[PDB]
């Protein structure tokens, strides 16, 4: 069976309880995770140890908190107490866990399931070939010996409009923002990097990225996490918003792909 779970955010107990509810069995089943494995919840260290141990039984995409953890580890960014990352950063296997984490994808594609995953979704300004190339380019910098320079460069809110002509720092920043921070778009597909509200709470003319017809969404189902204020609701056919806010006191959601059946684990608080 194939299971897809939204942002875990260090909620190790809820993750394991949900996997036991569906009797997840590595070697028979595959787990897809929308990223943001770490921060806010208490068990980021246990989450990373477990997800790394799954090997080929898990298909991960990196989220914005996963990249932020890497930036803290590399001395690029300051550790925020609220993120609760210190046990992971101080662990004796921190190097092993985080060198594994930075090698993971930003984008997963299964052609037989006609299924795409990324943390925030797929901007409507990208076709599939472009999304693949952009994921490959950022994955290459993150997996390289020089990844702290990219982590430092990734911070920024501009440019917010895609063009194949983008080069350099702006190209990489846009790619990172589209895969890991996107929520709202302007009508022309341009990213808005400020509003984090629900679609009904947002100011005009902002619309969800998935409300703008895009070439990927026209041919593939898209699963994503990230947008907790969406509460997993309000999406069109073929768009699966899996982040129901476990770390915020919401729920952890798991979708089984074969029958589109949902399983939910309440937050422990
Ligand atoms: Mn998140
Ligand atoms: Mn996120």
């Amino acid at each position: 069976a194939t299971y897809l779970i939204g942002d875990v955010h260090g909620c190790y107990d809820e993750l394991i309880a949900l996997l036991h509810k569906v009797e997840f069995t590595p070697g028979k089943d595959t787990l897809w995770l929308t990223g943001d494995l770490v921060a806010r919840g208490p068990g980021s260290l246990d989450v990373l140890r477990y997800v790394k141990s799954l090997g080929d039984s898990v298909r991960l995409v990196l989220g914005n908190h996963d990249l932020h953890l890497l930036a803290v580890f590399a001395g690029i960014s300051r550790n925020k107490p609220k993120d609760r990352l210190t046990p992971l950063l101080e662990a004796p296997d921190a190097d092993e866990l985080l060198n594994w984490l930075r090698r993971q994808p930003l984008l997963q594609i299964d052609e037989e399931k006609k299924l795409v995953m990324a943390h925030a979704g797929i901007t409507p300004q990208w076709d599939l070939q472009t999304a693949k190339e952009c994921a490959r380019d950022v994955e290459a910098v993150l997996s390289s010996d020089s990844y702290p320079f990219f982590l430092d460069a990734m911070y920024g809110d501009m440019p917010n409009n895609w063009s194949p002509e983008l080069r350099g720092l702006g190209r990489l920043r846009f790619i990172t923002n589209a895969f890991t921070r996107m929520r709202f778009c302007f009508p022309n597909g341009q990213l808005d990097m400020y509003s984090k509200e629900s679609p009904e709470e947002a100011p005009a003319p902002l619309k969800p990225w998935f409300a703008i017809p895009g070439p990927v969404a026209e041919e593939y189902s898209i699963a994503f996490g990230h947008w907790a204020s969406l509460e997993g609701k309000g999406t069109p056919e073929g768009i699966y918003a899996l982040d129901t806010g476990c770390c915020w006191g919401g729920t952890l959601t798991c979708l089984r792909w074969e029958d589109k059946q949902y399983f939910v684990q309440p937050s422990n608080r």
